[PDB]
């Protein structure tokens, strides 16, 4: 058993269900997600629940993360995962197509003090933009 | 309207619900699509109706293919597709994985007659394999 | 003839050559690309520059971006292109691989008062992460 | 592993140009269904050919680049990375003139010491969008 594996597959799971309560039991304080810096200026468990609700509001309440593999090596683990989403939200300038999309995703994970600390994660962005019909965006904000 | 994009939507729809009882009316009799030539010598509308039944057989009933979007020049069709399923049936000699899987797919029809009558279809085969967890072949043969 | 895509272009130009002596012709004053927040907290034309300078010193001088294909829409440009490259210098706290790559890139770019005001890129990170062979990274920073 | 020595020395062959030792390592009967369209052969005389394809279609300048080679038992997997250049025609497409890069898997059977069976699965999507889309001009 590891713990590490276990602290990404809840962390996979709030993606997956929305509920955020608990975060603080796996998120670090000093959490970072550099992937958001565009959007917030947050950190720890409230950087992490915010994108949670991110996802949920804008790949609507269905959206899920399957899990594919996870493999850890010392402090850190890796998860290959894959997104599924309806995007019924504005995103990045781009109104809503209401299209359903599926994408591949890569995440790194780093833990400090058994607590997940950095996070890293690729969404498959072309292949994900394809899907939504390639829209252009309707204004930088 | 266009009545070739109209018959490429019926194909699509074929397979979504698994019903083939009118395929003659869009799949040239001698349709063909090279991407099953490993697998049997059938053309036509029964060449079709076997594929569709091979992905429901295998992908599940719930397999489908979602449209992206399809656009045509002269005689010829292109669709981008995205097929949704659950790996349950052997397919190239790998057991069953059970795994859920989803991935884009471009397919090229060309009209002739006004029937589908030349049809290639390119997978995500590199996606797909790594939603399936790369399993390894038991056999090269059926098994 | 567009100036918009012949702008793009020169961008596009500078990554293979490396040369930024005149990026103030095409970069707005105010230029953001929001995929290095991360990394620096620069703008405009010496934005622009430190991030080509970025791409030479870690992708190697060989590093090439090639044009598949550009279309505009207004005062906005959307660049197909692909990156070139292999591993040389660090990258996200992973080590060098030393392996050559190559993955396509969608770029959004949008204009004001002629020049480019904002850029976004997506590199296919998986494909590119993939050919790498996977690196596990050896620290977050 | 004399199983991924083999499958190497398949790669290298792509990569020169070079069938003279083919039957060293490709089996009498082996097979590649995925150029049935194109070719009846069989055994070293189809690894060949389908190399030579290569060499005229993406230019005597393709090469496949070895990401990763892993094997279990008598099967080896093969991920490799085609850099090429669109120059002939293919499947009714006429040459592009356009560089492209693709990622691909090959999973490779062996019998008898050499290879017998040979899927290869090409980043097909990829590349069609790395040429330019193009249409095709015939079916034949
Ligand atoms: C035009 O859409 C995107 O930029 C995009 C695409 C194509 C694919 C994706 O998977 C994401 C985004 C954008 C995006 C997020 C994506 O996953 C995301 O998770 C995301 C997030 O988790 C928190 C804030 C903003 C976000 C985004 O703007
Ligand atoms: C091991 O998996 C495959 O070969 C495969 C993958 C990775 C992705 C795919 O989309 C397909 C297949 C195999 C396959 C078919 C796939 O779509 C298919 O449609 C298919 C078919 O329609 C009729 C006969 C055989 C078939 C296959 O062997
Ligand atoms: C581990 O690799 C990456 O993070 C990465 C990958 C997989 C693919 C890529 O194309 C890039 C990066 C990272 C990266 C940049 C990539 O293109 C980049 O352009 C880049 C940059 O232009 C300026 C600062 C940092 C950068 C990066 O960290
Ligand atoms: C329109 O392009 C293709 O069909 C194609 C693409 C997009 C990507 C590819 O990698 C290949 C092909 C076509 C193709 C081969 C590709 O790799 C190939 O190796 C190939 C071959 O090895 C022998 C005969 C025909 C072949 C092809 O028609």
């Amino acid at each position: 058993r590891s713990e590490q594996i276990a602290a990404v597959r809840r962390m996979v799971e709030a993606y997956n269900t929305g509920k955020t309560d608990d975060v603080a039991d796996y998120i670090h304080p000093e959490y970072m997600n550099p992937g958001t810096l565009e959007f917030t200026s947050l950190r720890g468990p409230e950087l992490f629940a915010i994108n949670v609700a991110w996802v949920k509001k804008t790949f609507s309440e269905e959206a899920r993360l399957e899990e594919v593999g996870i493999e850890e090596r010392a402090d850190w683990v890796r998860a290959r995962l894959v997104l599924y989403g309806r995007h019924v939200g504005e995103m990045v300038g781009m109104a809503p197509t209401g299209r359903l999309f599926s994408g591949e995703q890569i995440h790194l994970l780093h833990f400090v003090d058994g607590k997940i600390h950095h996070h890293r994660d690729w969404p498959d962005y072309q292949g994900t933009y394809r899907q939504l019909g390639e829209p252009w965006p309707e204004t930088e904000h």
